[PDB]
């Protein structure tokens, strides 16, 4: 059991902070990507579960807990057969090998999913995504 | 059979509202872009059909219904044989196989429709669209 | 007990979704602002705990659960005696009545806290915050 | 009683089309934003009701019907007792007499509705809406 | 009878050009604001009727004709009691003393006209015009 | 004979409006690009002759009259053998196969015409047009 | 033989003024850019020679005279064998066959003239002109 | 009596060239903007009169002559009783004591001159000049 | 007594590392901006003292230590009697009670130091700082 | 052995200060970025080691010491086998031979370090770093 | 007598550098603003005479010599009775109490000097300076 | 002996100005690139020594003097085998064929010089220069 946590955006640390975390999170179920509030020294402190191994995970006394210190949010998305990726202002447009078009925002939240038998083009400009086959024009607004 | 819906007023919903929607829409025909009013907790709540796959579609028991929490709009324009598309600042220009030029705005409302026997090139910059054939030059001011 | 949850960014909804949520979240402890992953129909779905009443809260069979549908993140911060607020690009600068300067980012995460006996000025431009008393100049970079 | 209409596809019309439209609308109720399909020369053409004065209205013999060649769109939202409005980039923020805050986009689609007991100031910049009372600071991220 | 004409954008001038114009416009009816093509020296030349006195006017031998030379389009609109004018990109918003709102483009074509019993505010930003009374919010897109 | 007219920016339509137009324009001579004021229902209404076929044309009983509905100004200019067209801010530069350079504005008014025996280059930037042969440099400021 | 003229004050002209101008310029020499004063109705009016084709030219009876409205100016610089030209923000950079570099501003006023034995490349950005040969690097600051 | 001059080609001059110039201009009249050719070392060199103080002026022995390097130009327009001036992007707008409005470009070339009986306000933005009096609204499009 | 620290390499830390830091730094003197290397898990890890309140400070047992997860920098410049401060694009200009002007960059590195007997005004725009006294004008180019 | 130094406060120095600095640094080890305090005229002045060649270096008698008047800063980060680097707005992204990705800011402070087994492409835009392999897509939000 | 010199952009410093400078500049005449090359350690080094007090000055054994270290160019110009200063892009416009207008560039080189008996206004925008009295409008383009 | 001088920015010229300059520069030593103030007609006039042949040079009666008239600063730097030059805002980056990197400002003052055994890349963006070999990353801030 591994818990990789990231304080948001900071934490005042008491002595033996690991024992405290273990006691406060004892028996809880945790998944990768979760955000958990923990009462420390009388004040609420949020932690992003950067990684739970495995996920989900039940926090036990044997669970190893580490602090993540990078001032950056890491977000992942499993996508089968990525043909091309287009990047605009807080827009991420992914086209798959089977002509499926996906639209994500800055938090990597899936804003749009579409299937297109034929697929001539996909254009991106600012808030706009235009999808072109040989029968219709599809416009998607963010 | 797939439905992606979202409420027009951003009100809080009971989690089983999907059942109410299913029984209400059972056997009815739904297209992308439709707006359907449904009584919830004694008040009518309007729902926009963000996407229907396919469209049109007849709601069955095995139809997947999805709640959307983002202001995505999906617009379509049925156009036969799209050869190429140009995307500029709030202008969408479409050129077909039969040498037709169509001009849309950012809301996919048609601003112009035209046919050209000969057709060499099509240029777009800001509010201006220039169309070049073998005989004449056509200036279109948006 | 009240749980106001917001799907991120969407959820495919099964019949009797409330019973499912109640069963999956049964006996868990939840605070306002948390983000929880829930396995639904074989797929992981994240929910932002928009509000837990009270907070923290232990999910029981009597707990009323509602879905939040607004495509917007609401973030709150309790600050005693707000004298003035300055707003720049993803920067929120707050000055208190007792000459305390606070700097928040776009996620309302406290980036900086400072106490200043005397306080002549606070200036903001882009990434920069300049703090002026009668003894030193304090610059804070975001 | 006045109707301002425009065709959705920008096609060439015979000058007496208004008569057929009149026979179509004789005795019907029409509001601003309505879409009316009418057969012209054997093909269906959709017309948008750019404006109806008043709205709603029942078409009579003395109802004036006007063809519009400009791309104006008119949207309205009934809100009782509007105290103040802030207009930013594709954001419309409305504050009522009872300290209610509503946030719309450029299509006048509701992004948020919230009520606030105390209310000192409301600041808007880009995607950010800051609401300031005497106790806490509320950040709304669009 | 007086005709004030403007070449668009130029005219090659023959001897006794006044007699030429008089003969070519023989028996025609002319209104202020019209644009007329006249065959001069074997080439079509466009003239803006900058002013017809009176308007409309029937061109006779007694009609006095003068050339306007300013490289600028002058457009006029009679409005009783102008309270305020707001000016943006190719947008002219006029508010009268009796709360009438008018919206013109760069060619002074009346894009919008509205009456509002109560009237708190009128805001303009780019393509958007927002009108605020004490009952509803009106959004106008250009 | 065909007359394609566009109301500017709108027209209140009477019954049998085609007969009305035919009667009002009876015996008049019309060229493509003309703008004509016609008194309809007691108010002056401007019509752009979007196209007269042929041009010029004498309106007769056989003349087919149609209304144009596109919210766009279409301007045409016959140019023999267009080699290349350059597009900048409200500037349209056309180069012919016989080394002639033409410069138009946003209204397709011929601002400049020039012949150049030799012709190496034509560069465009903002208001400036630079023409290069093997003997001199020509600068044209708009 | 062609003259393109325009009055300096944009005042109204009698249509036959060209005749008077002709009497004034009979047998005289006219160049591009010249300013010619002519008495009309008892008052002097100055006319700029927008273009003289060719220039210089001797005015005859067969000289074509055109009235111009738009404020176009034509500037020329005789330079033998222009190899390439770079056009930047208010900077015109010319390179000749024998490796001569000349720098002009937007008024075609000569800012610099220099000769370089070897000549590899010439770079331009804003106020800076960088000249690269086989021996040294030359920086020219505008 | 002062002359500020500069050569048109930026060529190297002998330090005593001013004497030769003096011999050339003895007893002649020199104005601001004039171009004077003078033989130096057997080759003609053109000199622009950057400034003549005053202008016009008759050259004497007591005339001060200054060599200027920087490409400054001085343009003037005699206008009696200038009440106010508005300076925008390549537009100079002048309002006189008797409510006359004159519009110039960046070359001080007159684009428009107009008289208005009453005169409330004058607004300027980009290409648009709006004139507000007690009777009508006048739009001037540059 | 307060310490806000953050690691220079963004490595994962054991949660009780604060104990190690406390025992390592017990009785030592620490100032804001200091960089202190501390052995963790057999590897030296450098920690930047983001803020020490007060500074300097001697680490005790009751000293609060905070982990920071963001790239905040805190810079200070001790300057006696600061009258006013101007913040522009990457320039910070300070004016004191004793008429001293100091110029810093965005990293708070001193670019200029100057004293002025008389002192009227100080203007800042981009790279230029203009200083106006009763005698002379001083231009400072950054 | 070469030292390039500059004073932190921009004070006036006696020309022989380098001697005192030499006596201060005799036999000491100096690296790039070091800060060295030296008493001049009775007051301590800090000097930044802008560059040391080589670094580290031990000051000898034959060590060259240079006074610098330009505001250049030089930062370096030892990274074994740098495969590629992408430079955006205050973001420096480094990719190594072993497919390691490191993200730094404009102060060369480490924001992130991560290792990726497979690695097709890395895209950068504003605050966004997108990492694309054959299985998943990784978004890094700065 | 004081000489304040600044190396451009750096100087390698020999022992007893003051004696060296004194010997190399012995008996030379120096004015504020001069730039002098001095051979030091076998290499030419430029020094800007940041200040000579008095100016001019003859370097003698009594002359006090100091090094200036600020990474900034300081330029001064004595102007009697400065009423107002306007600052634009690389443009500095100064108006005196005796209605004299002076125009400087980024290097404080006097680009323009003008006297105006009456003086209503001075407006600055980019390269343009507009001067308004009660008889004429003066435009100065830089 | 030849002196090529440039007035900054102007010079009032007396009769026999060459003799005057020769007498005023009597016995002085002059280097290429120097700036010298000379009292002429009672006013200090600055001259850039554009070229001294040879350099340095002692002004004698045999010295030939010419005036340079270009309103531009010409700066030269001898660099053997220039492989590539990158140009940004007031930044000039030069890479030699033997992997030497040099960084100059707008005044061609050598801001940075570096040797790199291995050398993969050099990137430039605004104030930043990044240098990449196979062992370290070098960042240079301007």
């Amino acid at each position: 059991s591994e818990l990789k946590l990231k304080p948001l955006p900071k934490v005042e640390l008491p002595p033996d902070f690991v024992d405290v975390i273990r006691i406060k999170l004892q028996g809880k179920t945790v998944r990768t990507g979760d955000v958990i509030g923990i009462s420390i020294l009388g004040k609420e402190v949020k932690f992003k579960v950067v990684q739970a191994y495995p996920s989900p995970l039940r926090v036990e006394d044997r669970t190893k807990i580490t602090l993540v210190t990078h001032p950056v949010d890491v977000l992942e998305a499993k996508i089968k057969g990525i043909k091309d990726v287009i990047l605009d202002e807080n827009l991420i447009v992914v086209i798959t090998e089977e002509n499926e078009v996906l639209i994500f925002n800055q938090n990597l939240e899936e804003l749009y999913r579409g299937k297109f038998e034929n697929l001539n083009k996909v254009l991106v400009r600012n808030d706009l995504v235009v999808i072109i086959d040989e029968q219709k024009l599809t416009l998607i607004r963010t």
